[PDB]
């Protein structure tokens, strides 16, 4: 077939145009008014550049024998397409440049600017050339032809995660023919979130030997099969984000150890993994199924007013710690003289009163105990390479006062050029339900921390001690796996708010999250 | 040449031999004594001697067949030869050595005297013209020290694959002395035990759907101008080296990182670090103890310390009466007066780690008072938990008391150790905030798995991971020039510890309780 000899790649850019559900389609603004729906995004631009001009000869030899047997890249434009670019560079940067056109005569451009009269008419024009593959640059109509008629092999899709106005649409890429094979990191370019992903169409060795005997030692593990990682182990390159969360669930059911927990209900667990998202180019909300972010917003304004009262969580419908303030779950604590919904000293009352004898959860406790939140803050913004910048919740006194000890053990903050990262260190991790909503958190509050100290936020570090996959989500995660991540959505503060006392529920905004359905993961 | 066309590698195992000493490559030479190894069984050795002498690949060959057809002008098994005692020590079960074709050199023994499916050479010479006539994937020289001897002097072997077998053992003959211009180092595999030994594995060599290959370079349009430019010329032997998959590279690679990519700050005192934010190491203490072999360390005094925080001391002085300085710099009247502890005695450290795993919560007094149930037992609690509810996951043990902060003489750099239990196997992570990667972090890792054998042994469990995140990691910029020596350096094969094992509580352990076997270690450095 043509397609695989001649090396014909699409090369698009779709952003989102004007509740709702998300898929592939979601993506699809091409143009508008004859330019681009978007000002500028340079580093979409620049993937651009890359992709199309580059080259590698050691392998044309094979492209070469196989193509007869039936140096540059060729790019092929459509007239509106080859008109709206800024006339100071066309050609383009050393490419061999071609205008699919009806009413353009191959007289009056050069005569590298080679012009078609039909799509069925290119074929014709590569036999009798020498270059390395062919890039639809397209056009609306261009590439709803060249798809039409199976021309198109790979198709190098940036997805920009932004809403403009659009005149012009991509096709809907039949998921029958097409499917992703890669998808890239995600990455900030002028005020949007974007990702390059690949869709394709569907069917010395000295130290390769010296790596083989390396692996002479190595060892179905746990009942979990082959042929349902499929979308998930058919993919080549995972380098999106959200796959550092999607690869410890694989590890945990892969790899993990069976154990008993208190509850019953059994766990697949492994022990230490890092994860590192990086703020300054993303917000880190798990897009494999919708999460929903305002309890856990309102847990940290919780925090950070001192707060153990389980009831002004309770009346706010957040019900984040209903189950461990219960009368029956108090007296299985051994708190038979404790008031329901009294949390005792747990995180709030650690980051502000560390060290004061803890009564009740009504308690007037102002400038008694270390209030380490005001503390890291002063280290922030008057020491800032201190190595002493901890928020630690895990009080070995007050625990067996505590409903339950805190999951979140830590955090230590770094400062760097203006840059504020965060360490989060986990003793007990639910991957399923638990870890998804503590990277949000941490995030969040990554992003507060660095705000009221004039920081941009840089990396949240989540260090997981136990981490354990609850073998009644199995299922659910499965589902999960085979999904493919989109481009992340950001987080926008309120930039008025300069105290970490001061933010409310309205400072907080988040921003172009398009995500899968969402999942009971019980 | 010759050995190029025909693929003539070598493949050898070496103990160390009867002998303040000083270690080379040399120290691993011992390969037989009277007709035999030295050695009973190393089953992973003998293991990756089949994987490495009858592993072929089908589809490589039809290019070896070429290349070695155009020199001549013109199931697949690998060639194996062996001089006669070695092929002698062989037991009848497995002559000749099945999946492989076998030759033997040999004056005194011609075909008449074997039954075997074997080739007799008398002449190396013969060798080659016998490869030149045979389909075969590789040519492995087992061995015999002659052998090893004249294949080496003829400048036949490609590469030599060498089994360090990390102890000591009678022996009478010996592997030739390589030579380093002749042969370098360029892989080194994990370290492991086998039949109460460690030993890696170390490759010399001689010196004098590609369609989605490009994918990988476009999802790289966006990389680097590289921070500080340390120069290439300088780490010549670390980046030589194809494989570093030897635990030790762990530490190793984090110091490159941090040289190569590293933040410049200066830091408390005024000096000069290059940092980075969180690292996590994972050494797993059943197979080796990770002590690191790249310079040399004495643990009397990491361990006395760690005696020290086990007995709930505070107490600067019984370190010092130990002649162990760790902590005497914390103790000084200059150091607790900037520290605004006007009203603490010398060397009286505060409500640190021992104060903290024994008395958490109780009032620090001064480092003399008698604290018996005062404060939380963290140790013995954690002691508990472990044998009685090995699924918690709430077994931490917690330095960082965050009301007695400012009482200590500094904060703790080991903020806490979180344990796992599974299968009568003990793991440990550690938290490190603040770590030194040049003087501190060798020692931090020696005394957290000494800690996790102590708790694993106590707790009737066998020792699995010990696991190191890393908060702070910097480098001392004056520490970089003997940093620069030591990443030039190649690991040896980790030592072992052997604890007395008729210790059953965790408050009986003693100094000499305390047996570190086998460190093969590079020259003392001093990082200053
Ligand atoms: N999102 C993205 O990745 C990209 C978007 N764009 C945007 O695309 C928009 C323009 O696209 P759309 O309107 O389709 O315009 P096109 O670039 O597809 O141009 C259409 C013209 O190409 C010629 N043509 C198309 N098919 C044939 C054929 N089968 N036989 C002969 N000639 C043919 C005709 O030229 P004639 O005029 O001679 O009839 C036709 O009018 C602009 O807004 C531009 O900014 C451009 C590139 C990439
Ligand atoms: N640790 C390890 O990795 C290894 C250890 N070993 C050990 O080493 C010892 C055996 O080795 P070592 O005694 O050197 O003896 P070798 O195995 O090298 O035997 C040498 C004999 O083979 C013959 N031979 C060697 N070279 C030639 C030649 N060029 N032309 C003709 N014949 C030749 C001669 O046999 P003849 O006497 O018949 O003339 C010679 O006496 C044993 O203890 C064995 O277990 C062996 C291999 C590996
Ligand atoms: C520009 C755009 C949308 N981005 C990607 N990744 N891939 C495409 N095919 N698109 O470009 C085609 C095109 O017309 N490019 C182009 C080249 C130079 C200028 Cl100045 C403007 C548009
Ligand atoms: C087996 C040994 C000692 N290990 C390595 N790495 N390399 C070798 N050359 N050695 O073996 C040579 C030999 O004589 N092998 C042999 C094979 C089977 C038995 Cl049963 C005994 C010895």
């Amino acid at each position: 077939q043509v397609c695989d000899v001649f090396d014909i790649y699409a090369i698009c850019a779709c952003c989102k145009v004007e509740n709702e559900v998300f898929n592939n389609y979601t993506f699809r603004g091409l143009g508008n008014k004859g330019v681009l729906p978007w000002k500028c995004i340079s580093l979409d631009m620049k993937y651009f550049r890359a992709v199309t001009t580059y080259v590698n000869e050691s392998k044309y030899e094979k492209l070469k024998y196989k193509r007869c047997k039936y140096l540059q890249n060729v790019v092929v434009m459509g007239r509106t397409n080859w008109e709206s670019i800024p006339k100071k560079f066309k050609p383009l940067s050393n490419r061999i440049n071609v205008i699919l056109s009806r009413t353009l005569k191959k007289e009056d451009f050069d005569e590298d600017v080679y012009i078609i009269n039909k799509v069925e008419d290119l074929i014709v024009l590569l036999g009798k050339l020498n270059y390395y593959k062919c890039f639809i640059l397209g056009g609306s109509v261009v590439y709803q032809e060249f798809l039409e008629k199976k021309l198109i092999k790979k198709i190098y899709f940036t997805r920009i995660n932004s809403t403009y106005e659009c005149d012009v649409f991509f096709p809907e890429i039949n998921e029958n023919e097409y499917q992703i094979i890669s998808v890239s990191d995600v990455y900030t370019s002028n005020n949007t979130t974007l990702d390059f992903i690949i869709y394709k169409k569907t069917n010395d060795d000295e130290e390769e030997d010296d790596f083989v005997y390396f692996n002479f030692n190595k060892e179905n593990k746990n009942s979990i099969h082959p042929n349902d990682f499929q979308i998930y182990n058919s993919l080549k390159y995972k380098y999106h984000p959200e796959y550092q969360y999607l690869n410890i669930i694989y590890d945990i059911m892969m790899n993990g150890n069976k154990q008993s927990d208190r509850t019953g209900v059994g766990v697949l667990s492994k022990f230490g993994y890092i994860m590192k998202f990086d703020l300054s180019q993303y917000f880190p909300l798990l897009t494999t199924k919708k999460l929903f972010l305002r309890g856990i917003i309102e847990e940290l304004l919780w925090f950070i007013r001192g707060e153990t009262n389980g009831n002004t969580l309770l009346n706010k419908n957040v019900r984040i710690w209903e189950a461990n303030g219960t009368r029956e779950f108090l007296d299985n604590r051994k708190l038979f003289h404790r008031e329901v919904n009294d949390l005792g000293p747990i995180y709030g009352f650690q980051w502000r009163h560390f060290g004061a004898e803890y009564t009740n959860m009504y308690d007037n406790y102002e400038n008694k105990g270390v209030d380490q939140l005001k503390n890291i803050i002063n280290l922030i913004k008057n020491d800032p390479t201190s190595r002493r910048i901890l928020l630690c919740a895990w009080n070995v006194k007050d625990l067996d006062q505590m409903a339950l000890p805190p999951c979140h053990i830590l955090c230590q903050f770094y400062v760097f050029d203006g840059k504020l990262s965060c360490i989060m260190y986990q003793r007990s991790c639910d991957l399923g339900l638990g870890v998804p909503f503590n990277i949000a958190s941490y995030s969040i509050f990554t992003h507060m921390i660095a705000q009221v100290c004039n920081l941009q936020p840089a990396q949240f570090i989540h260090v997981l001690g136990n981490a354990h996959v609850y073998n009644n989500h199995i299922d659910s995660l499965k589902i999960q796996l085979n999904r493919i991540p989109y481009p992340f959505p950001t987080l926008k503060l309120n930039p008025d708010i300069k105290n970490i006392e001061d933010f409310t529920i309205s400072d907080f905004t988040i921003q172009n999250y398009v995500h899968h359905e969402k999942i009971s993961m019980d």
